[PDB]
């Protein structure tokens, strides 16, 4: 079956898109492409890839394109965790110790979430006969456990069907999505609803490929989290929850230690009255580490193409 | 920045889609997605590519796929043409020698086109002022010049502005696309319009790419075919024009010895009287031979998905 060795690809590639440029060439580009063509010539050789399987291939990688699934398929494919494994390597490799860990972002971020101090309630109450009450808080320090004045903790999660807004057209706009500015005591707190996991669409793409390799799509219960500051290294992170059936069975691969928080029952009829609510409800506490920006430290922001409303 | 080497990557390609692999899995799939995901965790410690650099590349392809040029960039980038040369080396190894021979599809072929027996007319005459009228005529026989009577010939290509029926929403429903059942002499004839070489859409997301290749996205002047008959391999081909600027520089690598026409200027009074035409025109002579299916031969149709009307 190997009509082709790995000289013959090379040449062959040459010939079709770096032999045919005239004028200005994008070097990076260049140098990706060729790489990446290579390799599948390569793969089409050694596997013998009939053109049928080639077609389907693409034909599958279009229909991914068209139902918005392609950071989905990444993450289930464990290629945005294995960027997290790359990044905690060369951060290590840079001698950054500390900080609350690092784990993947997920593709259903959206950008211009309301915004206010020290206190958000993320919920419209359109669940509230039929979902518990959660109040996340937490402290945002740096490594020596300084209070930081000001950090801006974006939060966003599912809803108690495993809905996102945005996504979810049902739901209100912005619903389980806000930004949070910690406070003069470092703190912030989020009044919100439990999270529930999730699984891909069932109909899908993602689905359709996870079904093929015997596999399920179900993520635990999370909440996920960008940090920032001024004169500190931005953090993408998440909490898990203690009890999740999938706590460590994430399809996606980003539960790690550190990251699992314990939801808390709290009951008591002075605590809740306190609180300025009529039923016992979860409470988690999730406080962030920040590790201050040096100029030898790698970035720690990544440029991606995320909603915005 | 080489963070994991390739016993590393292909232990945790193995522990992401493999190991949580419950029940049935499709063999093949599996095989070939452990393969291309390992080469690429491979190609971004190789290249260093950063997490920013893997979301624009899968934003890219996201709109490819949304904008249907997936097929577009597989011709430019030559992975079409090198299934062919791959296809090409089989049945060199398989013995068969002889046959018109075989070229890429491109991405436009659309199913249900009307069907007659020895001659069609291609356009609706809504150009005729604009364009040169061609004739195009052939005989379809096997490798020893035996006619064979009721081969299905299917013709597709660009009008005069080089743009395809059905892509196209301006022009009719299946201008331009004929199927013609050779006639009892073995004999084809079309009576059409000269196609022109046309680039990609200039806006969209192939020509995006080849720019920062420095590349054209342009094809010369051609007439696609599929060509079938009981007891013969089907065939895939097209016949480009002599004389076109980019007969030897298509950005799809389409053209080859065997394939290339000159179209002949006919102006004699009498042979247009003969032909019921009333200007000068152009024609062109295109023989097919066809390859008698063998047990052992490989299969020379491609299963792929296809527009149809
Ligand atoms: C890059 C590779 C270039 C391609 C070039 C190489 C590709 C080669 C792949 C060939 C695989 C073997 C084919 C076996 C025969 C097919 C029979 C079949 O059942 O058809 C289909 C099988 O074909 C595939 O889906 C394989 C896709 C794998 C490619 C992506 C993984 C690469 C990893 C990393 C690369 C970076 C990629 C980035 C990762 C994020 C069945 O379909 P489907 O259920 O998976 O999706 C289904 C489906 O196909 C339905 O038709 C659709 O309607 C539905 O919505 C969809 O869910
Ligand atoms: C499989 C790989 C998995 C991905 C994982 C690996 C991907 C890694 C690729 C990284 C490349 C280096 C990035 C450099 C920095 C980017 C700066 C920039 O200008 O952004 C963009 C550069 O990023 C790319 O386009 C690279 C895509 C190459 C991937 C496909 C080739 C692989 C070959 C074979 C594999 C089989 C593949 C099958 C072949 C058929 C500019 O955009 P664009 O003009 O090319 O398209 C533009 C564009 O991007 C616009 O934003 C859009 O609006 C417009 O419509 C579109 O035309
Ligand atoms: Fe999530
Ligand atoms: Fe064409």
């Amino acid at each position: 079956h190997h009509h082709h060795n790995r000289q013959q690809i090379d040449a062959l590639v040459k010939q079709m898109n770096v032999d045919t440029a005239k004028g200005p060439v994008d070097e990076r580009i260049q140098q990706v492409v060729v790489r990446l063509l290579g390799d599948l010539f390569q793969a089409i050789e050694d596997l013998d890839i009939q053109p049928s399987e080639v077609w389907k291939g693409l034909e599958y990688l279009t229909d991914a394109g068209q139902a918005n699934e392609l950071g989905l398929l990444a993450a289930g494919l464990g290629l945005e965790h294995y960027l997290d494994l790359r990044a905690d390597e060369a951060d290590a490799k840079a001698g950054i110790t500390g900080g609350t860990p690092r784990t993947i972002e997920g593709p259903l971020y959206v950008a211009g979430a309301p915004e206010s101090v020290g206190f958000a309630r993320m919920d419209d109450g359109s669940e509230s006969d039929k979902v518990d009450t959660l109040i996340i808080e937490g402290t945002v320090t740096d490594t020596e456990g300084n209070i930081i004045e000001g950090a801006k903790v974006e939060v966003w999660h599912a809803n108690s069907l495993g809905n996102y807004s945005f996504f979810d057209k049902s739901q209100s706009d912005f619903n389980l999505r806000r930004t949070i500015l910690t406070d003069v005591n470092g703190k912030y707190v989020a009044l919100t609803t439990m999270p529930v996991g999730y699984g891909c669409p069932p109909e899908g793409t993602t689905q359709a490929l996870l079904n093929k390799l015997g596999r399920h799509g179900n993520r635990p219960s999370h909440v996920h989290y960008f940090v920032s500051a001024p004169g500190y290294r931005k953090l993408t992170t998440q909490f898990n929850i203690e009890g999740d059936e999938y706590l460590w069975d994430d399809f996606a691969f980003a539960t790690r230690d550190g990251l699992v928080a314990t939801a808390t029952d709290v009951t008591d009829e002075a605590e809740i009255a306190r609180r300025e609510l009529d039923k016992p409800f979860k409470h988690i506490t999730f406080n962030v580490e920040l590790v201050k920006e040096a100029e030898a430290a790698p970035s720690s922001e990544v440029e991606r193409r995320r909603a915005s409303a």
